[PDB]
């Protein structure tokens, strides 16, 4: 229904806002584009699912997510992704992951302090009806 499809509408809209909310701080600008297979070669045939705050965006709008749990496993995608690709004790290595947890700590913090569960439940109640 109409009440049902501006429910994800306001998803949507909260979910460009937190994106660019991460996508806008410097730490997190190595997350913000796909990595380019110019730059980092072997990327595409070490990490099996790549994942960027572009990309997110794409989804969003494409309606890809339905639910902020959705939106999260994409978060939680891109960290986890570079905790694997970057999974040694040199500096280069160790920033990024600190970066990548930092990204999905921030992530889950501002959806714990501005997404009503109410509003998450009756997403994931019309999702599960579809």
């Amino acid at each position: 229904s109409m009440q049902e499809e501006d429910t994800f509408r306001e998803l949507r809209i909260f979910l460009r806002n937190v994106t660019h909310r991460l996508a806008i701080d410097k730490r997190f600008r190595v997350f913000t584009k796909p990595v380019d297979p110019d730059e980092v070669p072997d990327y595409v045939t070490v990490i099996k699912q790549p994942m960027d705050l572009s990309s997110v965006i794409s989804k969003i709008d494409l309606h890809k997510y339905l639910t902020v749990k959705d939106y999260l496993r994409d978060i939680d995608l891109i960290c986890s992704n570079a905790l694997e690709y970057n999974p040694d004790r040199d500096p280069g290595d160790r920033l990024i992951r600190h970066r990548a947890c930092a990204l999905r700590d921030t992530a889950y913090a501002i959806i714990k302090e501005e997404l009503d569960e109410d509003f998450e439940q009756l997403c994931e109640e019309i999702q599960e009806s579809r």
